[PDB]
């Protein structure tokens, strides 16, 4: 409350570890689905369907221009991802296979680096 804090959280490496993270999502061999916007000319039902389409080139441009506050909103993007991927894939398809797949992989990361 005012004036009452926990001591503080050394955060001034945040940036630079999701990075880090956020470049081993990248060159991920089942990563192909999630690097850049699916094509919303294109995918018949995405538009409608997803409400905040989100991506890893996405992220990648956010991250590099301030534009995520802390690790939080951060996590929540990646997270984004896969609950997309979720919505619109089957679990038993190349796509959802690989949505699982990299939600355990950065799942991991995240709980390494930061907990």
């Amino acid at each position: 409350s005012m004036s009452v804090k926990k001591p503080k959280r050394d955060d001034s490496k945040d940036l630079a570890l999701c990075s880090m993270i956020l470049t081993e999502m990248e060159t991920h061999e089942d990563a192909w689905p999630f690097l850049l916007p699916v094509n919303l000319k294109l995918v018949p039902g995405y538009k409608k369907v997803i409400k905040k389409p989100m991506d890893f080139s996405t992220i990648r441009e956010k991250l590099s221009s301030g534009q995520y506050p802390n690790l939080e909103t951060f996590a929540l993007d990646v997270r984004l991802v896969f609950d997309n991927c979720e919505t619109f894939n089957e679990d038993d398809s190349d796509i959802g296979r690989a949505g699982h797949n990299m939600r355990k992989y950065f799942e991991k990361k995240w709980t390494d680096t930061f907990k």
